[PDB]
């Protein structure tokens, strides 16, 4: 059935040195809303703690006429996979691979992220990110499987500068799509995401919200 509780363990490297976080979260699979909390389980990150935003669970997420695709594959329990591929303005990538397993309307998340290319005088090895805009995903479905996610992304520095990346995701369902989903291409989301983060320690919210051109 419909999420309500979550976990998370996100852990990896990021320009060559290891990370490690877990934590809970709640969210509403009705309105899109989700909450996390996540702590260190080795000691201080050397990098913003916003650079792991967004990548910190689309079963949250409904659609204007029921279940998302996601939401749908975890009630069911065929479930998805998820790679996600963002490019950042000053030549830094960053990969993600999720994994989920679903305990009545209890999700735990497996993230593994590999981060490099950061210049060690940018905005997130010196932690100078403070926000992030706003931000419209639009999601196709090129076959029944799979589904595909871009979007621009921005944070905010320091001195009110932007600091940018575009992004690609990549859904793989076990079992094929509802050709409910197939007649209405694409899908938009609208999102934004708030962090407060010690060095160890982060509690992160997002609002989403699926429309069409309709």
């Amino acid at each position: 059935s419909l999420p309500a509780t979550h976990e998370l363990h996100i852990f990896g490297s990021i320009n060559g040195v290891d990370f490690d976080m877990v934590g809970q979260g709640t969210g509403n699979p009705n309105d899109g809303y989700e909450e996390l909390n996540l702590k260190s389980t080795k000691g201080d990150l050397q990098f913003s703690p916003w650079i792991l935003v967004p990548h910190i669970f689309h079963q949250y997420l409904p659609y204007p006429d029921g279940m998302s695709p996601f939401q749908a594959a975890m009630v069911d329990g065929s479930g998805y996979q998820v790679h996600r591929t963002m490019q950042f303005e000053d030549g830094a990538s960053l990969t993600v691979n999720y994994r989920y397993t679903y305990e009545g309307s209890h999700i735990k998340g497996e993230a593994q992220v590999k981060g490099t290319g950061f210049p060690a005088d940018g905005p997130v090895m010196t932690n100078s990110l403070t926000a992030a805009d706003w931000c419209r995903s639009k999601k196709t479905y090129p076959n029944d499987k799979t589904i595909i996610s871009t979007f621009k992304w921005s944070y905010t520095t320091g001195n009110g500068k932007r600091y940018r990346s575009t992004a690609r995701t990549t859904y793989t369902f076990a079992k094929p799509m509802a050709a409910n989903y197939l007649k209405n291409q694409p899908m938009y989301v609208f999102r934004k995401t708030e962090l407060k983060h010690s060095k160890t320690e982060l509690n992160f919210k997002e609002w989403q919200k699926a429309f069409t051109d309709v």
